[PDB]
């Protein structure tokens, strides 16, 4: 059977969907999978995630040396270089696969891991990309080499939004974070990765037709140097695994009553914003379950990570006033289970794509609160095109004040404002089931890829 090697770039939001993808490959397609894990140190959260059928093994590479990098290095530079600098160790793993008679049939990287294609090419292994965010942002990535060549200003200076075929228009000032400073190595690494996308034999994207129909149709049209694109989503943890205290609390709340609040694996708010969010959550008088992290002036400061107790940053009396109706859990919650719980009724999200897809699969409507990466692009898609998220108004200083927090929370949970988004999520919840049935469009697309891999292995071995 074909052996698929998967090399994630750092980040829980890369590993989680890749593990769901691997599980479908082994269970539904009979393939074998090895994760090759690059990094800086032992896995965190990560181990809970990698802890799987026998058909899935994990190899942890020796940690890469990133000690030459400035403390102010942006995350995408760190993420990309973790994979690039791991190539010599990845080659050693591939030599071990050759010796064991299990040369991979495919090497799957994620959106920042394209330098591992060097190893794939050396070993005559087809390179693929598993793209863990939207077809809209994939379109942006595929177009970036051309955009870079044709546009010479910082993107925030663009007066017209970018309107790629089938895509929601996005202002230059809202392009993903690593695109916002073209002089920084984060842009250099983003651009470099995008220029390698044309080398992929296929790109599997964690989205589905009904969610992004116009962008998927455009991506699948033949184009210059464009690989085949396969929507295979939503590949998520559906939340049926046994976790505890926050779920026990949830069990005691009415159907559809609780607002879950979470800023992904890496997100933090500023002090001032943390304060206004807490105050506005209390003011709203809604039930809530908030995964809290200590504040920072850097929005993705927890990406790789807490020492301090986040509860110490809450305002006077907040924990007291919300002792019954709010549950505040530091650092990490069993998010899949929360979103699948019948007592959950809404989600204030940073618009990371895994969180969005988990919410879609359970029909939970959103308040879009983007922080870093491509989240603002996702917020525009969710609120202006898909229409499954409400957005809070930030003042000219960037702060969402407590009055606005309370307004949008009540709008989502009880208001006329939230009816449209709740209905759209109901329809998307159905569609998410449709596309994953045996002859649903996402199952068909993944099956085409697995069939290609089975054919390739058959030809090689005969
Ligand atoms: O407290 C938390 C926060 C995050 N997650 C999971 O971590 C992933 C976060 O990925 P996402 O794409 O939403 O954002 P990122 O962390 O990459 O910014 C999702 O699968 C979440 O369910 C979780 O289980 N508990």
């Amino acid at each position: 059977t074909p052996h698929v090697a998967i090399i994630p770039s750092p980040g829980m939001g890369h590993l989680i969907p890749l593990v769901e993808f691997a599980k479908r490959l082994v269970h539904l397609h009979g393939l074998t999978v090895t994760f090759v894990i690059a990094g800086e140190g032992p896995p965190s959260a990560q181990r809970t995630v990698l802890d799987l059928p026998s058909s899935i093994s994990s190899v942890f590479l020796p940690p890469v040396d990133l000690t030459d990098l400035s403390s102010s290095t942006r995350i995408e530079s760190r993420i990309s270089l973790t994979v690039t600098r791991s190539n010599p160790e990845l080659r050693k793993v591939f030599d071990s696969f050759v010796e064991g008679g299990r040369l991979p049939t495919a090497l799957v990287v994620d959106l920042f891991g394209t330098d591992a294609f060097d190893v794939a090419v050396e070993f005559h292994v087809p390179p693929y990309i598993f793209y863990p965010t939207t077809a809209n942002v994939l379109s942006f990535f595929l177009h970036l080499p051309k955009l870079d060549e044709t546009v010479s200003c910082e993107f925030r200076e663009l007066t017209e939004p970018l309107m790629l075929p089938g895509c929601v228009p996005v202002a230059g000032k809202d392009f993903l974070d690593p695109a916002q400073d073209r002089k920084d190595d984060a842009y250099k690494w983003l651009l470099h990765n995008t220029k390698r996308y044309k080398e992929a034999e296929g790109i599997l994207v964690n989205t589905f037709f009904e969610l992004e129909p116009n962008a998927i149709k455009a991506l699948q049209e033949p184009g210059l140097d464009k690989p085949p694109v396969y929507p295979v989503g939503p590949l998520v943890n559906i939340g049926k695994q046994e976790a505890s205290e926050c779920l026990k609390w949830l069990d005691n709340q009415p159907l559809g009553s609780v607002l879950y609040v979470s800023f992904g694996s890496g997100g933090t708010l500023t002090c001032e914003q943390l304060n206004e969010l807490a105050l506005g959550l209390a003011d709203s008088e809604q039930r809530f379950l908030w995964v809290i992290r200590s504040p920072s002036g850097i929005a993705n400061s927890s990406y790789f990570d807490s020492q301090t107790d986040p509860l110490t940053f809450l305002p006077p009396g907040f924990l007291e006033r919300t002792k019954k109706r709010g549950f505040v859990i530091p650092f990490w919650a069993p998010q899949a289970q929360v979103l699948a719980h019948p007592s959950t009724g809404g989600f204030l999200t940073h618009c990371g794509w895994n969180s969005t897809l988990e919410s879609v699969v359970s029909g939970i409507p959103l308040i879009a609160w983007p922080l870093y990466a491509e989240q603002k692009m996702n917020a525009v898609l969710l609120s202006e095109d898909i229409r499954a998220a409400l957005r809070p108004r930030a003042g000219d200083d960037g702060l969402v004040r407590r009055e606005e927090v309370a307004r949008v929370v009540k709008g989502l949970m009880e208001g006329e404002e939230g009816k449209g988004v709740r209905n759209k999520m109901k329809e998307l919840k159905e569609a998410a089931c449709r596309v994953l049935k045996d002859d649903g469009t996402s199952t068909k697309a993944l099956s085409l890829v697995a069939l290609k891999w089975k054919a390739h292995k058959k030809e090689l071995e005969q």
